[PDB]
């Protein structure tokens, strides 16, 4: 008789943060400035949100929510910051021999418990 | 010597969908309303456009972008538009015998041409 069904779209997650990743490549939306010393970032408070522990603090604080601009710690690795971004829309973690010390402190700052973990392994691995 | 590493986390799109949703439930940093005749939904303008082809359209008209609330055509199901907003935010699409064709209507409406032809699917399944 009748048949009610829950379809999961495996790829819908994937497909969802690669068309986020293309707003952000074309300035689309995109609701905040990342300033990392004397660099910037725009970026989706969304996606900070949904990845960082600090940023989900940042806009859930009601008077913060409505900010155009964050100033990053000035101690914080602006490469380090770039590969946490890109980490965050495309699940790729980019890691160098020089920069994974920069990328752990900046997750840990970030509160990127996932990402530092990973980093932990990746020195040994070295 | 020296080993760069880009590693690849499986979980990472499907935990941001789910801190997508819950930043939906909570009301947080939500940016638009989808009038559907007497309904209303709350979502965010980033998450409809990576998912519809019509929001694509409407929030990258440079004049239609900051728009608030959006009425959809009078003829639009609400319980349809709600399935396919749960599906965006969630990747499982909910079906019934009773709305399966009001769900592919309003998926081609929205210009969500995967979920369509999953419904056309179902259709002969069932
Ligand atoms: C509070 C909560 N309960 C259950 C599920 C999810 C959440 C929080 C988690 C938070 C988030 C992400 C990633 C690392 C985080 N690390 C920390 N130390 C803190 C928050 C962190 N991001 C997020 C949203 F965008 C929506 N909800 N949440
Ligand atoms: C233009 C483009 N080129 C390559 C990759 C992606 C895109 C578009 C596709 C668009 C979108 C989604 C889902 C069904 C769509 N159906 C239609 N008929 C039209 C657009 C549809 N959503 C989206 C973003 F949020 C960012 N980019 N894009």
């Amino acid at each position: 008789g009748s048949a009610d069904s829950q379809i999961q779209f495996t790829r819908h997650a994937s497909d969802v943060l690669l068309n986020l990743n293309r707003l952000r490549s074309r300035d689309i939306l995109t609701d905040v400035v990342i300033v990392v010393s004397r660099e910037q970032f725009r970026a989706h408070k969304t996606v900070l949100m949904a990845c960082s522990g600090l940023f989900y603090s940042i806009f859930t604080d009601q008077l913060k929510r409505n900010l155009s601009v964050i100033n990053l710690d000035p101690e914080i690795n602006p490469e380090g910051f770039n590969i946490l971004l890109d980490f965050m829309y495309t699940s790729r973690l980019n890691l160098r021999e020089g920069n994974i010390m920069a990328v752990m402190a900046t997750a840990m700052y970030l509160q990127m418990e996932h990402v530092v973990d990973t980093c932990r392994k990746f020195i040994k691995a070295s």
